[PDB]
């Protein structure tokens, strides 16, 4: 009840099988798209999209029995749990979404192939130092988004009407996307002093983002210099 | 036994009361945004904002005397002073733009929590060693911002008519926000040779603004 | 004649004569443009094409006789071979295909000046350090390009709704090239929550590059750091 | 006489006096950029601009004696030399692109202050390290321009009609500025694979620059 079973899941090619599947469903989806394919090999992809979805469901619950408590202390598996089950809901005969969220099972190659789980994590190994800056921002935008809704708002509702709309347009200014001619000019042509709001908003906004690439090498590589190198 | 006040202003508890009042009034403004809200429930919100503003002109006048060797020489609280100052309807023979300025308060969630006060010291950490090459380029702006008006002001007033008008453009060109067909493909019509002014200038601003990035990291 | 062809080749004169016979094909190529030149005296350069081209495709024999097996194994060598062979094409008649690609022959300068290849290499060296985050990116993109045809390519045929046309548009969205007004405000009107596919897809695709160049700086500065620590 | 007034030049007194003037003249140059001030009042200080250059052009005669063959072998000193010559332009020339060069005399603010001086030296400190790579692409940019006139400029002459046209468009592409929607997608409505020349060009140009800025701690 364990042993015959423990050995199977852990195999060499069963991974290379559910990796051989992950890599397969992903190619029908690329054909599922162009309905020139789908009207010449429809039921194929459709029902291959149901037969594939089950090996992933035994695979998950097999892994669940083998590991038990530790399966549910693995984000890679919880995310596996997350992803694979999101497809378990009957997305067919339903809302657009979960049909198009079921494709998040190609996030599973990431889960599936090893070294893709270090560099993914070498990237998730960055947010702890940044959750300090990340929150300064979120308030800098709560406070300047509002000052926006008020001054513009009626005149320019599509952009800065309701606060979220100020959020959407603040973000857009930030990446500096067509902001020059698109959003500030058109404002400056009825409220001409609106450049007092946005120019030095832009300064705060790229100074900050630059000053966290001066610090991701000084503040994230300061914890990598205190406990790992002095080991000598 | 005198001066018993200075033993409540300083603690670890006063912060979640001011801080957590900041956070409240640092939300009430947000719900003002829903147009509907401030119809059904405006009544509680008009006063809510006022209750803190005196409580804050309390807190601050009650922070005024406890700290004095370094209070006015504390820009955080001077920033807490002037921010709170504007909130009480100044009377200076002036007109109504200030109503929007008060929300600047809810920056007080950074003013009086150290995690959001560690980081704002790491912002102005190396604002010197930078501020010269701010002040250089601010000449390089200014100068090109001269020829610019002095070279394309008769045929292009909207973009570069005056000194100021020329500036607001070069900053875009710098942030590069549709510079080519937004601004230079056109001038190139009345004036065919206007590329030299920007292909160069585009480098200089960005070459500067880039070296500024690598010349700070080692520090 | 093996020792006597090895004297013509790899001699101080081969510089005096190949690097020169290149640069004056890249002066003369700046003149097969602005066609007033072609009508007038263009047959000089239509066949100056051919001097340069047989001057080179003799070298394509000279080098292969001399460095008989040490050529096909040189990185910086198979290019010129390819760059000449691929230029070794019919001068005019046909559909017209690799008539344009000839101008790669100007690349030969990189391959016959050592100052070039070091810089090429100080650039290409950083590749493989990433060549698996490169496909971290293709995997992520693939999931997303699909999630576009099955999302917006009902009403926006130009920007999505196909496996092909969606990869692009997202690419323009990555560089943030007229992204918001230009492409996302439109989709949002048809579907407001389109942001819930791009406000994220941004913060991610940007993120990864920020931590896959921050790699590129630390990758070159963690090698400097090791030979200057065991002895100084 | 030829050794005497070295005492007036090599002095703490000399530099600031000119600096003071070129801050006046720099206040009153940015002021010469004016629709009203030039007309209303500038005709009465259009003399300032010419009695400044007189004092200027006298400065650049004895400095020349102080360093006999060493004036024109100093970087910053050759600069303001040629810079004043352009500024010496007769109140009526041929093509008054030179009356608008006049502002380049305000660049004497960088070559006369040793802070502003050697930061330029710190700037051009990375350029002869970079020369190693700039050329590598003014050959990348130059050939990707060649290949656009024989694909694209008989259906997009405005953009890739000639070399030049392709230089500008290409430079534009690399500033990533409105390139898909603005220039690239339109191309796909006649020649469909325009993107397969355009995307990796993006990557190849995009590759180098980032790799430049990394190993710029070395050059
Ligand atoms: C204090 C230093 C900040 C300098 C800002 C840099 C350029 C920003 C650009 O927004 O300038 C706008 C101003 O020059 C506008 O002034 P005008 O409205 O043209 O008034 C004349
Ligand atoms: C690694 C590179 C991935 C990021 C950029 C991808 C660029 C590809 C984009 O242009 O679209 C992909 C192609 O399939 C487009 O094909 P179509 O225009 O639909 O067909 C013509
Ligand atoms: C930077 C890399 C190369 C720098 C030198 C050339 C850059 C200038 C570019 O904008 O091209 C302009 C030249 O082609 C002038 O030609 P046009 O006036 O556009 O003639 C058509
Ligand atoms: C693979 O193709 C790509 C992918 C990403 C880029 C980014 S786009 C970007 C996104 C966010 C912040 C800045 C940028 N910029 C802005 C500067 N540009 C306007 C000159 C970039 O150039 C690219 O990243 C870098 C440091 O060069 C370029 C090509
Ligand atoms: C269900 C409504 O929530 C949203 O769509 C938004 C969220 C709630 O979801 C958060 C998802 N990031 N956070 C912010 C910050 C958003 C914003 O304004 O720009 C992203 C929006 C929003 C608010 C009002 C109008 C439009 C929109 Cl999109
Ligand atoms: O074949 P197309 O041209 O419809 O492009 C998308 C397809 O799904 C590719 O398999
Ligand atoms: O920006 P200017 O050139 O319009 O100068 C503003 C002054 O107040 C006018 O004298
Ligand atoms: O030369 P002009 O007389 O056309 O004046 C404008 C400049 O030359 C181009 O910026
Ligand atoms: O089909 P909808 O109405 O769920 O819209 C799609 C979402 O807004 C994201 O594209
Ligand atoms: O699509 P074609 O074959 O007509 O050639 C034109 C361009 O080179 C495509 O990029
Ligand atoms: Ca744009
Ligand atoms: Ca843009
Ligand atoms: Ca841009």
């Amino acid at each position: 009840m364990y042993l015959r079973i423990t050995n199977i899941v852990e195999s060499s090619f069963f991974t290379k099988f559910i990796i051989y599947l992950i890599v397969l469903n992903g190619i029908t989806m690329g054909l599922e798209t162009s309905k020139t394919f789908m009207q010449s090999f429809g039921v194929y992809t459709t029902l291959f999209n149901q037969i594939v979805i089950t090996i992933f469901t035994i695979e998950i619950i097999l892994r669940i029995y083998v590991h038990r408590i530790s399966f549910f202390k693995d984000p890679w598996s919880l995310f596996d749990f997350f992803v694979v089950a999101i497809s378990l809901v009957p997305t067919s005969s339903g809302f657009e979404i979960l049909r198009v969220l079921r494709v998040l099972r190609l996030f599973r190659l990431v889960t599936a192939v090893p070294q893709m789980r270090k560099i993914v994590s070498a990237l998730i190994s960055v947010i702890p130092g940044m959750l300090s800056v990340i929150a300064l921002m979120t308030l800098f935008f709560y406070i300047f988004a509002i000052m926006a809704t008020q001054l513009f708002g009626e005149r320019f509702p599509e952009w800065f009407g309701t606060l979220g709309e100020s959020f959407y347009t603040l973000f857009q200014v930030m990446t500096l996307d067509d902001w020059s001619n698109g959003i500030v000019r058109p404002l400056m042509e009825v409220y001409p002093y609106a450049y007092v709001f946005f120019i030095p908003f832009i300064f705060v906004v790229t100074f900050v983002m630059i000053n966290l690439v001066v610090a991701i090498i000084v503040d994230a590589m300061a914890i990598l210099n205190q406990k790992e190198e002095q080991h000598i």
